[PDB]
This record gives C-alpha cells, structure tokens and sequence, in this order.
C-alpha cells in the first residue's frame, strides 16, 4: 500500500461499498466509551480516528506499510487528536499490550497463507482483555467471481486462482486512476480453525448490514449482486 | 441525494406493519410505495396533478403493489375517511398561505384515527438564504421574497424548477393547535456520525448550521 | 541407522554449493539443514505439522544457521516460487491417494526451475512384505493391506509408530509424468562394498532382495 | 596376538574408528583389478581377502601369530578363496617375491624399535615391483594421549611412555571381555628416515576419510577427539 496511499481514502469517500462497511463495523463495535482500542492494518487511520471521536479513552493503530503510517501521523497532527501508530507486521508483531477491543478492517485478507492467518489471530488474541472483543472485516469465504463482481460497488476483482487451500484475487480500486491490489481468500474453515486454535471460544459472522434506506435510495437491482455475492463479512470473536 | 430525507422519514415512522397509510401530495408515490413495501397493510395516494397520479399508477403496475391513488387537492380534499398514518413529504411548503397551510393541517387531523400519527417532511422555518445555499445538498434555492407574513422562495433540484412556500414556526405550530394536535415535534434531519465520516471535512456544515428541511410529527 | 539413506540421497544431490533449496516434509529439518552445511546458498523447510516446524525453529536457533520454515500440506501448498533443488525425503508415501500422489508431484514441478530437480526417497513399490520383514535395518513393517490400486502399511520405528502408503511404480510414472517432468530414474540405496566387507555374512541380503526405500531423481 | 584371536573381529564389526579405516585404505589403493598383492600383519586376512573380492589376480597374508594365520585359513577355506597365508616375522622375512600392491594395515606400529621399523620397510620395498605401491595404516605420530582417549572409536589407549626415541602404549580394543596389546608411536621424522633409507622416492601420509555423511549420522561432537587427535593415519610410498 506504498503506492496506494490516499488514493485509498479516495476509495473510501466515492465507493458504494464504504456506506455499510462502516455502519456494519460500527455496529459489531457498539459503545467504545472509555474503551481501548487497539485497530489493526489501521491504513491512514479511519476507524481508530473514528473511534477516538466517538469516545474512546485511547486508540492505537498498527500499519505495515511506512507510507500508511506517515498519512496517519499526518490525519491526526492535522486533525489533532492523541492517536498513536506503529509499523509493524501484524503477523510477527512484537507485543504491543492488552486491550478492550481489537478492531481490524481488511486485515485478514491480506494474510498470504493459512499459517500466517493463525499467526495474526494469535497475535488479535494476545493483545486482548479477557473480556474483551475483535471485531474485523474481511473477504466472505462464499465469494465467488463468476457470482458477479464487485466494480459498481468500489472493487473490482481482475481475477481468481487457487493460492493453496484458498483463492488469491488481483484487483483494482475503481479510483482515479485504480490502484492495483492483490488479496487471499481462505475458506470458512480455515477461519475456524484459526479462530479456535488462537483461543477465541465466541465467534460469530456478521452479515454486511444493507438497510432498506439503501435499497430505496437505488436503482432497483443496484445491491443483487452485493446481497447474492457479497465480497465482505464482517466477524466478531471473544476469549 | 435523499438519503437523509428518508432516513429521517422513516426514522419517524416507526415499524408502519399493518397500517393503514395515507400518502399526501405523494407525487408517484415515491413514499407511499416504500411503505407499503415496509409492512404497510393499505396505502392510499393523494395529489393534486392528474399527471403525477397517472405515472404513479403506472409504477405501482410495474412493481405489482396495491396501492390506490386519488387526485384530489388536499386543502380542499373530499374526505377519505382515517388512517392510521399520514405521510406528508413535501406538502406543506406547497401552502401558498397561512389560510390554506391551515386548512391542509385541518384537512390532516380530519384524516386521523384518534390514535395515529402525522408524519411530514416540509422546509424548515429558520432557513436564511443569506445563511448559505443549499446547492450542495441538491437544491438550488434562487431567491428569497416576502410574501404576507412567510416568505416565497423560487428553486431548482440539481433538473427542474419549482417554487414553495416557508411559512414561521408559529403560524405552523398555531395551524398544528388550531386543526386539533395535542402534540407536535419538530424532528432535524438525521445526520449521524457516519455521514460525516465517509464525507469530506465541513461538507455538512452548512446543512447543519442552515438546513433547508426539517422533519415534523404530530399526533392527535 | 540412517547410513545408507543419508549417503544415497547425498550422492542425488551432488554438489548442492550456492543452490535454493526447498526441503518438503522437512520435520525437524533434518535434511534441509545438513544441505544448508555443505554449502547451499538458501533452504526452506516445509510440513504439514506445525509442532514439527515449531521443534524445526528450535534446532535452527541452537545450531545457528539461516533456514526458513512454512507449515503447509504439500499436496495443497501455497506457492514458494521456483528452487534449484526439492528435497523430498519421506513424503510421497504419505500420499493416501493416487490423486494426491500426483497432486504432490505437480506442486514439485511447480516449485522447480526448469533446469533443476528433485531428489525424493520414498517407499520402493516392489517391497512385499512376505518377502522379508525390515526390522534389521529400522523399521518394523507390520502389516499390509489393499488400498484402492496400492497398499496401506502400519509400521514401527525401532520407537514410534506410523503409516505409509506404497503406491505402484507405474502410478508413480504417471504422476511423474502427468507433473510435467522430462525425465526420472529410481535410485537403489548405495550399498557399497565397505557396508558389506564390515557387517556379518549376509546381513544386508534381505535389504537387497526386498528393500523397503528407494531413492527417485526427476527432472523437468 | 595369539590371545586376540576372534576378539579382533568382533572389534572390526563394532568400532566406530573401522568404518573410515576401510574406507580410507581402498581409497589408497584404488582399482586392484589384475594386480598381486601381499597383505603384512594380515590378521584374519579381513584386506587381502576383501582386495580379491574386489578384482585382485592373487593375494598372499603374512602374519607373524600363528593363531591368527590359522583363523585367516579358515576363513578362507569356509568362504572358499585361494588366498595363501605364510607366518613369518615381517621384519626378519625370508623372501616371498615381488608384487604390484603391498598392504600393510597395522603393521608398523608393532616394530618395537627404529632399527625394526627401518627393518620392515626394507623388506616392503624388496616385495614390491619397481612400478608398485605400498598401502599402510599405522599410528599418527602426533596422536597425544592427553589430547583424548580414543576408546569412544574402538582402542582405549591405556598409557603413554617413552620408548627410546618414541613412545610405548599399552591399549585394549573395547570388547568382551577387552582385549589387551601394546604398540609403538614412533615419530614422522623417524618414519619419513626408514622410508627414504628403504629406497621408497615418494611417500604421502593421507588423513583418514571421515565424510559430510558420518558427522550427520552421529551426535554432535562426536567426532572431534577423532578430529583434533587422531591415533590413525594413512600412509602411501612408491618406489
Ligand atoms: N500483515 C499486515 N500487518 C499490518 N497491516 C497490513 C498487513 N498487510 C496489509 N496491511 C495493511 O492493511 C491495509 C488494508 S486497507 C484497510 C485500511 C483501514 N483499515 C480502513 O479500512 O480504512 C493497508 O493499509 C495495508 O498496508
Ligand atoms: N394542495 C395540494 N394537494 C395535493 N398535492 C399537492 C398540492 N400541492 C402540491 N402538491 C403535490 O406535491 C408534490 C410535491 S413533490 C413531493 C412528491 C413526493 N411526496 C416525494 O417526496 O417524492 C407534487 O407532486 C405536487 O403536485
Ligand atoms: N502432505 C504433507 N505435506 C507436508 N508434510 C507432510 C505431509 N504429509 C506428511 N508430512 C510430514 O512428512 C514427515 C515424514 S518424516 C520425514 C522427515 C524428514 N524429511 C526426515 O527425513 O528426517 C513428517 O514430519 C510429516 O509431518
Ligand atoms: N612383526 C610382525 N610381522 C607380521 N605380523 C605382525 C608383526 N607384529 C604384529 N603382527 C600382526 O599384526 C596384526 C595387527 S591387527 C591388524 C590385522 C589386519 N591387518 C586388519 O587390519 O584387519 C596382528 O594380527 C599381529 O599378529
């Protein structure tokens, strides 16, 4: 994401999609009130910034990528709240303590194996409370591109091929110009697994919460394929 | 660009399941048939242009719903008898003065069940066009002229052209009392913080700090 | 007990000095590392067993030297790219299907440079167990039993116990071939003059009439 | 070594020291196909037996116990080859003709002085033709005792002493029971005199052959005394 940069917020104010990523993800949070927060793959921060504001006592975020971080600094040096980053892989993270809530919005896809996914739940697991919650976003396992793709709603999927157990898809922002990413797909089970073997004994998939407001607001048939194809889930996972 | 308006109209609402619905100045029953389509046991639409009705019969057959539609002036309405709900988006700033704003909201009440509701959607008495123009949101609002005690306001969507009426707060809340409400709220447009975090910095500012809209509720 | 095997697959290999090398079915890293000591430039290990990669980490942090390990199911691996050398030493024959037999073989092919190779030890598809139990030589064979168009063994080392599959040559051929491989050649285990000139007389006669191992060299 | 007898073999089949003392005395004689050879201190007759297996056109033993020649007769009378064996002190042999390859495996180190050491090589250089070879194994004249024991490869060495110029160990080969002996370590300078005043214009001394493969089959380390302090070394002359 060192050549995506604010193209990706570009992303985020002009795709579809966006509109019920972030009520969906707000919803699995509920109140953050007095909570800390600890948001993972943060990019240039949206969700933990979003969270600071809506009342949050302290937000970390963590990136790979240096360029995301510095854009991160950047949001909140210009925008002045206390947020605090970190470039790290969150797959191999050295120990960054111990919070309410985990949030991690497109982390997971981005695991390039089925032993770095369980690497990265681990890592969600030991940097929790032991009441406390992860709440992410990633790729629908059920997703299939000959299903309908994504483009009218932000994303379009250039492809599909076998990655292992899983599918890996190439694909672009539909931005000005598209940014170029590419992104795993590892099945429910594998998941599962990973979710059980890291300790989490709660899980629960999270449909994308599409309103009526937003079907009354569109072309009839403009969310079909989103509702009999969507790319995203959400997941909610507890100790 | 409504996504706020019907938000906010359905957030007044409620669950409208098996109700029945009287959709006033519906025009192709925009409202009246996402109701409908939300649990409503029985919609019926009103508007005054035989025009708008006969394109509103023409969606409801090509979405297969039951609605009915009437053309009928609703400040000089023959009676339809009581609903449950009266849905008024974008009557009431077609008053063109107090008397007749009065007679429309008469003309609501006498619509009622003693246990409905009114749910309306109408221009916002404080709006100021020196204040900020609402282009931004999707309406264009031209000019700004003193017409007896309210004031007349020509405008455009961003296309076509219209004019309405904003009539004060007290001549609303006085033709609210005077047409039998025991009460009344004034309902902003629903803004949430998702709105403002998927938009650019202040892009809401001045729907904020000078909206256009407002909804209002009222029960018998 | 692992003079034999240890020599035959080193004298495959030949001189591996500044190759990549990837070591499939590695356990603690057995092979992968004794490469990396007689000079290549680059080895990755991989298993299905976690708990094997895990004590594969651990010999590596003791030893000091730079191998990298995956855990993945070879038959359904994530691709690594293309190396000089795919060391297979006791993988094939825990294929449990001729599907995953030849699944295997293409992810080899895959994980190959076109001028590089394979160099596997795996069950010899002539071993019958009536001809001769192994245990002399390590490992006790105690059973035998059709599995589709191959056998199933249970078997002890002599202490733990396992399973392996022994698939006919012809199946392995195909596969090989199917995988997209030029050309192979089954490797006997080198036995040698010394090996018999210092064990008692006829000690290695059931090893020679009815191994067990065999080695196996591919190359795309 | 009339007390040795079969304890020597059951040595042969058991050190760890024997594997690489064989490997390294073919390696030193390379192809025997056709040649003659005469096999010095022969014992049971384990190299000149294994030189005809492995092509040799004749191969003649002498050893001075007349318990091993026996035991060598009968070893080949059971496998039935036509190795021909002779009991005769080495040092003070009566002439037994000229051959292409003369393997002398443990034979010097039984020469209880120079003059005998020096005796010995004359008599090796009288048995060989002009164009062969003598092949030996004998006791590294830098072997220190307090450098390390060698009984974890087969001889525990006893004691050190001087012996006149050289040194005197008593040792037994961890057997069972052990078996006792004594040899002789005399020093390369000493060796490198008997070679030259024996006629021998070329001599080499070949380190024994311990491979890539025997370090990776045994436990680490267990091959450093072996490394460090060898008692064993190969030695090549020519006339
Ligand atoms: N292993 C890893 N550890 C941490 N961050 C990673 C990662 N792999 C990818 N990422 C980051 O994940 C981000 C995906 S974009 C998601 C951005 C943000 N969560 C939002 O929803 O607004 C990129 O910024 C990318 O750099
Ligand atoms: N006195 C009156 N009685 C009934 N309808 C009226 C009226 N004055 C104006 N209208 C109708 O009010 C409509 C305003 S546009 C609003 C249409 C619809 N409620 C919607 O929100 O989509 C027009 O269709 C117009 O014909
Ligand atoms: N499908 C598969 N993919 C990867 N590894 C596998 C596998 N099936 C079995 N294995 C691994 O194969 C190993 C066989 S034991 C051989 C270990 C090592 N090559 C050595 O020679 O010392 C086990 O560690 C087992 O976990
Ligand atoms: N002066 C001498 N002449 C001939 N043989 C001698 C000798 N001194 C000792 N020996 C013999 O040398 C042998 C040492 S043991 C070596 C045995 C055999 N070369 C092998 O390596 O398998 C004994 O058999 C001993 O009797």
């Amino acid at each position: 994401y060192d050549s995506i940069g604010g193209l990706f917020e570009d992303f985020t104010q002009s795709a579809a999609q966006r509109a019920i990523e972030v009520r969906t993800i707000f919803h699995m949070i509920g109140d953050v009130s007095g909570k800390s927060v600890l948001d993972l793959a943060c990019g240039f921060g949206f969700f933990g910034r979003e969270i600071y504001r809506r009342g949050a006592a302290k937000v970390v975020g963590v990136d790979i990528s240096e360029k995301m971080i510095e854009l991160a600094r950047e949001e909140s040096r210009k925008y002045g709240d206390p947020l605090e980053f970190h470039v790290r892989d969150v797959a191999n993270m050295e120990p960054l303590g111990q919070f309410d809530l985990v949030n991690a919005a497109w982390l997971f896809n981005y695991a390039d194996s089925v032993e770095n996914l369980r690497k990265m739940f681990k890592v969600v697991r030991a940097s929790l409370k032991p009441d406390g919650k992860l709440v992410a976003y990633t790729v629908d396992p059920d997703f299939s591109l000959a299903k309908g793709n994504f483009a009218k709603y932000g994303v379009n999927v250039l492809n599909e091929r076998a990655w292992g157990p899983g599918y890996r898809h190439d694909a672009e922002f539909v931005t000005d110009p598209p940014s170029q990413f590419s992104f795993y797909r590892w099945s429910r089970a594998d998941y599962e697994s990973a979710i059980a073997d890291a300790g989490f004994s709660h899980f629960e998939w999270q449909k994308p919460l599409l309103e009526a407001d937003d079907i009354a607001t569109h072309p009839p048939g403009f969310w079909d394929v989103f509702q009999n194809n969507c790319l995203q889930t959400g997941l909610v996972c507890k100790p």
